[PDB]
């Protein structure tokens, strides 16, 4: 059919409800068009196409969208940016992500890799074309990727360069793991419950898959090596509240029989004052709503950074990472790319 690699401005589509006060719905109601009522995916016969999830302008575009959404939607009591501050009103909002589709304009199409074990870079042999991506939830989080899609076959390790330890690793799970987080009815104290059995089994498999890529070496997990709390903790937004959860128990190493196939309870705190993931500085929000604040989510992936300086050692050490939300969008946009017809 003839196409070439190209960049261009996308638009978005949604099933947002015009009658909803939820912020993602409000934003998508006025910034996206309705979802394609009859989506058509066209398989491309005997077509091999190179992809590179690490060099994908769709990622930067979605990133700019979600920045826009959060800036219009979240109302901090005070926000400190660029040697300045502005104080406002900060009402509690309705907050629950909805899927967003990304669609090409005229003269362009989206190619979709359906190779089940595709790692994000290189050739894809089973390629289709679509007018829009599937609906992607823009879930902001560190350490754990939440409410995403799953790898269809095996656990996938995605990295721009595994030998470069400064390059973030995205682990794509093939089996979701529930994380159930609650502030019951100290108002800022909360906790997350994870099935230890389910989690440790998944984690043992992740270690095995990491061993395949690192010449059979010993794989050890460690807590983050300092930084801001947003990256030292699993950080996410739950119904408008910013949860900071300690994941030391998640990355034990011991449980990979010692009394650890029960429930894992991670200590959390709701924080009013955060370091924004947009990079702009510090923001302060209002105290949490009264009553039971609950969010149950699927762990669909893991963000990891590997220690340096272990070349002459027998081990490789991995720590939960994150903070660059582009990697969150990357973990869902990896199989898409825009081409010009
Ligand atoms: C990594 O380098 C940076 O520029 N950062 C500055 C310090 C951490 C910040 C961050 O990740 N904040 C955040 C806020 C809210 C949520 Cl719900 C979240 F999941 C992450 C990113
Ligand atoms: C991804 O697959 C390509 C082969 O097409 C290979 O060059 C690259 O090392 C792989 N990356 C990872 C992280 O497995
Ligand atoms: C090609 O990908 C399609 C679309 O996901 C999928 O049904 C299947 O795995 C592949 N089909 C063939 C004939 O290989
Ligand atoms: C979590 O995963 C299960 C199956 O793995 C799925 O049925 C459920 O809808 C998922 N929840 C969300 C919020 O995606
Ligand atoms: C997930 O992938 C691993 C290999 O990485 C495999 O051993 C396991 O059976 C897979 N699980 C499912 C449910 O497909
Ligand atoms: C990957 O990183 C290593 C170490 O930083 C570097 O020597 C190598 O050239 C990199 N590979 C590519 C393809 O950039
Ligand atoms: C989540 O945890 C809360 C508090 O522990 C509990 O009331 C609720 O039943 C749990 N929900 C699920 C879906 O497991
Ligand atoms: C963990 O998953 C097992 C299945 O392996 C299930 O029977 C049980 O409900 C779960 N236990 C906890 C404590 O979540
Ligand atoms: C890693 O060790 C396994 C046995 O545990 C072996 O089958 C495999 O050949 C080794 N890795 C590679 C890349 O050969
Ligand atoms: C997480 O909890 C452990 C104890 O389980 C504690 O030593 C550590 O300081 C906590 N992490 C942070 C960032 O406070
Ligand atoms: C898991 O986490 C902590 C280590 O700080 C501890 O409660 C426990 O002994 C560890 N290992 C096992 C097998 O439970
Ligand atoms: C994940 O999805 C569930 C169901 O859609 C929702 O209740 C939960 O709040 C979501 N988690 C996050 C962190 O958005």
């Amino acid at each position: 059919p003839v196409w070439k690699d190209a960049d261009t401005t996308l638009f978005c589509a949604s099933d947002a409800k015009a009658y909803e006060t939820e912020v993602h719905n409000v934003w998508a109601t006025h910034a996206c068009v309705p979802t394609d009522p009859n989506p058509q995916e066209i398989h491309l016969e005997n077509v091999t196409e190179n992809f590179n999830m690490w060099k994908n302008n769709m990622v930067e575009q979605m990133h700019e969208d979600i920045i826009s959404l959060w800036d219009q939607s979240l109302q901090p009591c005070v926000k400190l940016t660029g040697g300045s501050v502005i104080k406002q009103a900060c009402p509690k909002i309705s907050f629950d992500p909805i899927p967003i589709h990304y669609c090409t304009p005229a003269g362009y199409v989206i190619l979709k890799c359906n190779d089940k074990n595709f790692n994000g870079t290189g050739p894809c042999k089973n390629v289709s074309s679509v007018q829009c991506t599937h609906g992607i939830k823009p879930v902001v989080s560190t350490q754990l990727l939440l409410n995403g899609s799953l790898a269809e076959e095996e656990i996938i390790i995605r990295s721009e360069n595994l030998t470069n330890n400064a390059k973030t690793i995205i682990v794509h799970l093939n089996k979701s793991v529930e994380i159930n987080c609650t502030r019951p009815s100290d108002i800022r104290k909360a906790y997350c419950e994870i099935n230890g059995t389910k989690w440790n089994k998944v984690l043992k498999q992740v270690t095995e898959k990491l061993k395949e890529h690192f010449n059979n070496k010993t794989i050890i997990f460690q807590p983050p090596s300092g930084g801001d709390l947003e990256i030292t903790m699993h950080t996410f937004n739950c119904r408008g509240e910013f949860f900071y959860c300690n994941t030391t128990q998640l990355f034990n190493n011991t449980c990979i029989m010692k009394g650890c196939n029960g429930t894992i309870t991670l200590p959390c705190k709701i924080k009013q004052i955060i370091n924004m993931w947009q990079g702009t500085g510090q923001a302060m929000y209002a105290p949490p709503i009264d009553g039971k604040i609950n969010c149950v989510s699927n762990i669909t992936g893991i963000l990891l950074t590997r220690d340096g300086g272990a070349n002459n050692t027998s081990n490789e050490t991995f720590r939960p990472g994150g903070g660059d939300m582009r990697d969150n969008w990357r973990s869902e946009l990896y199989k898409y790319k825009v081409v010009q017809i």
